[PDB]
């Protein structure tokens, strides 16, 4: 019976009656015994959307942090430099690779300086680029 209701209700086997959920709530799925708890975006996070009868609220991280999970349930630092920013945090460099911008950029691969004649004056790391010779 309670199956006949549609999301943004709960419905109790007992008394069948498709209620809407009440505020602060949710119900993705009609006809469940209780309708589910929002969500509440602060302190590092904010609202990317608000919570409704139908979904949960999601969550955006403030200024200077990122998302960190597919429900955006930790925010992280972002990135220094020697690290790139993936799609499951801040990964850092693997060597041979680097990158020296902060908070943003990829890391890219070391300057071969024996594809020209050019000898190498510096060695490299996950901050900086290998320095080459002259040409
Ligand atoms: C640079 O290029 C040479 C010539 O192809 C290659 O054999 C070598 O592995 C490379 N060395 C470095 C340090 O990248």
């Amino acid at each position: 019976s309670c199956d006949n209701c549609q999301p943004g209700t709960f419905c109790r086997k007992y008394n069948p009656v498709c209620k809407s959920c009440p505020p602060s709530t949710f119900s993705s799925i009609g006809g469940q015994p209780n309708c589910n708890i929002c969500r509440v975006c602060a302190g590092y996070f904010r609202f990317k959307k608000f919570c409704s009868s139908t979904h949960n609220a999601e969550c955006e991280c403030i200024e200077g942090f990122h998302c960190l999970g597919p429900q955006c349930t930790r925010c992280e630092k972002d990135c220094r430099p020697g690290q790139e920013l993936t799609k499951q945090g801040c990964k850092t460099c693997s060597l041979g690779t680097f990158n020296d911008q902060n908070g943003t950029g990829v890391c890219r691969p070391w300057t071969n300086c024996s594809l020209d004649g050019r000898s190498v004056l510096k060695t490299g790391t996950t901050e900086k680029d290998v320095v080459c010779g002259p040409l």
